[PDB]
């Protein structure tokens, strides 16, 4: 009856509303998938509960225990009905879960605190003074790990064996770490997100050069799933009339602190 | 089984090289989609004759008859196994065909001669000096045609009525109206293209302004089709192992001519 949706607590995403404690359900959270999980329920006309995912991951298989964490897990192994949340389209994923066509376009890139010296990947790979990672079980990690390009490849080997570790367990961590570092830890995420901390106070950071890659996130369900088709149709609908734009400017840039 | 690929004759995607006089079958041509075409076919394991679109359309639903005409048309009425073209996913096209995640990032854009005084589609919209349609049959005119969007809409009222036609053909017809019309002609269609054509000579023209929406390119198959899957998935490793950007580079900078 009521789907369970899983999402993760992620700036502008999905966020606790100033008095939630005071609020029930999913009057609780506001954010820009708050919005759109509203809308996706409305056009595929069904009644939803959101949830947020138990280990706070994006999601990731452990080679060898082969069990899928995050909210790629609650989708894999029945806990959840449905995720709303900027979760990337991969391949090691869609063998797994089914993916809606992309809500939002984006792509891996790197944030740094505002008068680093560096101004690309190439930059960073070419140097080690300034130490720089990614965040911890998701599609960022698994680019740099698999990657076969030169120049990714050998950020790859620095990072995999940094010490101490410069992953991070989630994005706020990453963007403390950045404004803590005094300009000596870089960090890359995607744009969607760096650009939306660029504009949030201290104004500290900042996106230096184009994106790594191009890709988009997914809203995902069980393979097999009864919710697929319509939700991948209201997906392409809502986009096509402008909401999507529309949710990217309203928690993006209106909210803008800068 | 040999699979038919329809496609569309369409530069950097699919054009006839040079020496095409003395070769056959796919040897004829060469382009982005050419190369693509090899890649998937071969991580898909399956032989293909590249074949043109008859009527040379990307696709769009005659209102009295409901028949589909272009590559759309052809996977429809089983005329053809798969299109592999940049063919633009959208919602009416999702609903009789199938399409794998994007293999292309773009945006609907303005292409002005060079010094015509076009800023934006807002610019386009409050004057009548300069002439401006999009390409017939294809999803660029449904994106006007279906716009509640201030701008948009107020942009299609003028293009349905204008006197002379100002829709044309192809992307080739487009281009040289903006090319012979001395700036008073602008026209609409996507960033790809649009930047594209920016890196030929004569050098006469150039994009303005950001893209007016954010979509994709999808690889169509007819619905219920046994390709769909492997395609998908293979999209989805080609553009991971970073060959989707070897081939937009390749094809749009490397052989860049301005
Ligand atoms: C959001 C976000 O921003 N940078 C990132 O790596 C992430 C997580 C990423 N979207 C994932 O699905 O793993
Ligand atoms: C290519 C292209 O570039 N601008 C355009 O309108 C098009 C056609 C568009 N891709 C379609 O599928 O209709
Ligand atoms: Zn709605
Ligand atoms: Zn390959
Ligand atoms: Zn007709």
């Amino acid at each position: 009856k009521t789907v369970v949706v899983t999402t993760i607590l992620e700036s502008p995403y999905v966020m606790m509303k100033k008095n939630h404690e005071m609020l029930e359900g999913n009057e609780r959270y506001e954010g820009y998938c708050v919005d759109l999980a509203a809308e996706i329920a409305k056009h595929c006309g069904f009644k939803y509960k959101l949830t947020i995912v138990g280990d706070g991951k994006y999601g990731a298989r452990d080679a060898d225990t082969k069990i899928w964490n995050g909210m790629v897990g609650e989708l894999v192994y029945g806990k959840a009905d449905i995720a709303i949340a900027p979760l990337t389209i991969t391949l090691v994923r869609e063998e797994v879960i089914d993916f809606s066509k992309p809500f939002m376009s984006l792509g891996i890139s790197i944030m740094i605190k505002k008068g680093t010296p560096i101004e690309s990947a190439e930059d960073l790979s070419k140097q080690t003074e300034i130490a720089y990672g990614t965040t911890d079980s998701g599609s960022t990690k698994e680019f740099f790990r698999r990657s076969k390009i030169a120049v990714f490849d050998k950020m790859w080997t620095y990072m995999r064996s940094a010490e101490p570790s410069v992953f991070v367990r989630t994005t706020a961590e990453g963007v403390a770490r950045v404004r803590k570092s005094k300009g000596k830890y870089a960090y890359l995420l995607e744009s969607t997100m760096n650009e939306y901390i660029e504009q949030r106070k201290p104004c500290d950071t900042m996106k230096v050069g184009g994106n790594l890659d191009s890709k988009g996130y997914g809203i995902a369900t069980p393979k097999g799933s009864s919710l697929g088709n319509a939700v991948n149709l209201a997906v392409l609908k809502l986009n096509e009339q402008g909401l999507l734009d529309k949710l990217k400017n309203k928690w993006w840039y209106d909210k803008g602190e800068c």
